[PDB]
């Protein structure tokens, strides 16, 4: 989408997988959906250095709407868990140098049951950019027609357009093709910043891995059209929460990154391990994640239960990660000719290896001819930086 | 098995699950299966505190055999691998105040391909025996009729009786045959120690919660059988290695004291996390585990991503767990009827209850009438431990 924004992957937090549709503030005031909990993930954004590491957009998902719409047709805020209204929330989030993100739908209702948007995209347009919306997450629930989403999807893009306002526009519309038509993400792309292209993540390990193998398995047909202003969404990060092991969180940061996904944490900032905080804040990771030629990395090789990623970084570097999907025994040495590696050129005549997950560690200088060998955790990765010696 | 041995579950160290057969000690020489590596385990078995936690039994699996039988029809240690051999291992081992494990196979070679024990029962268990070895996993790969699966562990259990030694005897008996019958535990119980119920664990959630939904939906066929002499075996413990979330490895050390299952842990003891080593070496739960009522807990109920099992102990208290199944979103609130645990007499008139797992802390009393009211981690689990007040 040309709208000037997502020129890399857009980072930031989202609320839904850590804190779902929690509407009970009787009994769980501190983790139901409400203003409060916005206002607290904004404020340790700052003072914990999300900020500073890139994460940006603190972004609102499904079930922030009261029931029924006002009687000029408007998305409410829920009144009793939302009392000052989005507007003042908004503006809290921009008095700490935050952007806010919204949820809305493209059909009738929210995946969560709340009023959607179909009929009234232009007015929910006008009202996200009047709040001082920084960015809409718009989901595919309750579509009656494929014809109708596709519509409901560039109607609104149009219609954030028309606002003035530049708005982060991330889309599910390919995910809820899948697998009646094939997407045509040039169209999808004149359209959106990003898009989901598969099934909802949960924090388990069975999710990261369907996610990569659907990911690895489709890659021929959606690794191209990615790139600046226009990414794959293969969903958060759900690192930091309960039920990935540190190698399996390690996977997912290395292979977010790889990805060129946009880095929407969903977590509890006001309770994560400094472990977690380390991974998420990694630099050197997020500056691959972040890299300004935004070419998408790609499965190279699978066999032996092993997974070698790749992906072509900006001065001539490249990134790479091996992955051991055995899920048994310890760790495993693997292999490769590092001639295989960047299309043959990433170490011709030579490259430096830097390794950068589990640890950060200087590896040295391979020649052309030569072979990488590591030992990979189970579940665990591996990542890499090649650098080649032409600068 | 009648046989004055695992009066309450089994504890040791068992390596297949984090070392395998592994056989290339050229590349790799600190975790290939060598004596080298179970004097190490046994070293570091009584310097951590393993063996006063309770652990005593050092277990090697397969791949610890050399590939042919010597001239006398003996199985030898491989020679690279144990030069020294497997009788001064095991006065090694015992020298520390531990006790050794050996495993074999009831068909014609082991599941990794090494000599199997069908037609060398006495012979084997002699060598044993003689060796000083304290346990015996009896592994059912490559027989080729459920009658010789029956035959073979039912001669191994005599054969090692013959021997006049001690020794506790893990069959993988029911394992094999389920496929095809149904097992008779009663027949089961009478030859064997423990016996693995199921295929075989990894270091995953996946494996771990198959294993549990296995045992729940199979728990009218084996829950009454187990007792003090002869357990139900879920497999080896994987808390300290790779692939299961801090919550994850929680719920394993729970229900696999409510199940009453032997311990074995298998994991590198020189690299292993001190969270890992405090929830395995958890005294109170442990207790729970080696309780000398030895009867086997079961699941109470299921339902909205929830499961509660209980275990019956000694002195009328129980242990209750409760999982929370639901693999998303953040801790998930539980509200039960102390009334509706421990058959309805676990809190009448009233009971103590004390949180043992994941943070140990006591909650105060509840009457017979009153609710109890936790936050879950998902894939977590609550353990509480109940004593009545009479
Ligand atoms: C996925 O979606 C995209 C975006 O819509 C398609 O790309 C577009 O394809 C159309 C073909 O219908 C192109 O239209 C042409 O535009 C050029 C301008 O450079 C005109 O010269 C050309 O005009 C002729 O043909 C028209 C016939 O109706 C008439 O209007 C004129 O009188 C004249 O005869 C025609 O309008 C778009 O340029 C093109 N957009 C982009 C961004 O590339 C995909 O189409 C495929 O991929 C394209 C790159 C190209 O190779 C097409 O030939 C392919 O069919 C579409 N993918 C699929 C699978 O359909
Ligand atoms: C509504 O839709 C319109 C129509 O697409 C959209 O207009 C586009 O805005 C973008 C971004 O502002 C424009 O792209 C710029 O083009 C000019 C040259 O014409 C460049 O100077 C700009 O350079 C910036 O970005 C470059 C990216 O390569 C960087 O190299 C550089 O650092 C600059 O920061 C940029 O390329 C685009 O030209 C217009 N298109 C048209 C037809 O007007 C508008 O932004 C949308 N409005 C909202 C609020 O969404
Ligand atoms: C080979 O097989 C034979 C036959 O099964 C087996 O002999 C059995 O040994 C057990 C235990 O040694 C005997 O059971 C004991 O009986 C005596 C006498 O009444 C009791 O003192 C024992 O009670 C104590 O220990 C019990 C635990 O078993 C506790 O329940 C109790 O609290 C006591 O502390 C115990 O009941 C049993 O009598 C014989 N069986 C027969 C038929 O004789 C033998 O041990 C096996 N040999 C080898 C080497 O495996
Ligand atoms: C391990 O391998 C040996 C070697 O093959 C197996 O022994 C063989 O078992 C077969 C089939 O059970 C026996 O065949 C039988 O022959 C009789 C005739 O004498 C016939 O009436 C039966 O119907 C059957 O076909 C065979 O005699 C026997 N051979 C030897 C060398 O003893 C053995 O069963 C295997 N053990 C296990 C537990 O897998
Ligand atoms: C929403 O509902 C109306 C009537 O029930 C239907 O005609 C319309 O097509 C629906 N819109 C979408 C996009 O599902
Ligand atoms: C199981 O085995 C026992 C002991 O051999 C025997 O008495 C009984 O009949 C068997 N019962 C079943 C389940 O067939």
């Amino acid at each position: 989408l040309d709208n000037g924004l997502a020129r890399t992957p857009t980072m930031g937090w989202l609320h839904w997988e850590r804190f779902m549709c929690n509407l009970d503030c009787q009994e769980e005031p501190d983790s139901c959906i409400s203003e409060k909990l916005f206002m607290e993930m904004a404020e340790l954004m700052v003072s914990e250095g999300w900020k500073d590491a890139g994460y940006e957009y603190l972004c609102i998902d499904d079930c922030w709407m009261a029931p029924q719409r006002d009687s000029e047709g408007r998305l409410q805020a829920d009144p009793q868990r939302f009392p000052h209204g989005i507007r003042q929330l908004a503006n809290y989030v921009h008095s700490k140098g935050l952007k806010l993100g919204i949820y809305a739908d493209v059909g009738n209702k929210t995946c969560a049951g709340f009023p959607g948007s179909f009929g009234y995209y232009d007015i929910d347009a006008q009202t996200f950019a009047d709040w001082g919306v920084d960015l809409l997450k718009f989901d595919g629930c309750y579509c009656d027609s494929l014809e109708n989403l596709a519509d409901g999807y560039k109607h609104m893009s149009l219609a954030l357009n028309r606002t003035g306002r530049s708005i982060v526009y991330s889309c599910s519309w390919p995910a809820y093709m899948w697998p009646f038509q094939k997407p045509n993400y040039t169209e999808i792309r004149q359209y959106c910043n990003h898009w989901r292209n598969f099934a909802d993540i949960d924090d388990s390990w069975k999710s990261i891995k369907s996610i990569l193998d659907w990911t690895s398995f489709n890659q021929e047909r959606i690794v191209d059209v990615a790139g600046p202003g226009g990414w794959n969404d293969p969903d958060m990060l759900v690192i930091g929460n309960f039920g990935l092991s540190w190698n399996q969180q390690v996977t997912q940061m290395a292979l977010w990154a790889i990805m060129a996904a946009p880095l929407f944490m969903s977590n509890d900032l006001r309770h994560i391990s400094p472990q977690a905080k380390a991974l998420l804040q990694d630099k050197d990771v997020i500056a691959i994640n972040q890299d300004p030629l935004g070419k998408q990395g790609y499965q190279l090789r699978q066999g032996d239960n092993f997974e070698v990623w790749e992906r072509p970084l900006s001065g001539l570097a490249w990134a790479v990660a091996m992955i051991n999907r055995q899920e048994i025994g310890g760790p495993r040495s693997y292999t490769i000719a590092v001639a295989s590696l960047g299309k043959g050129v990433a170490c011709n005549p030579a490259c430096f290896i830097t390794q950068l997950l589990p640890v950060k560690r200087k590896l040295g200088f391979y020649e052309w001819t030569s072979r990488l060998r590591s030992h990979i955790n189970p579940t665990g990765t591996v990542l890499l930086q090649l650098e080649n010696t032409m600068q």
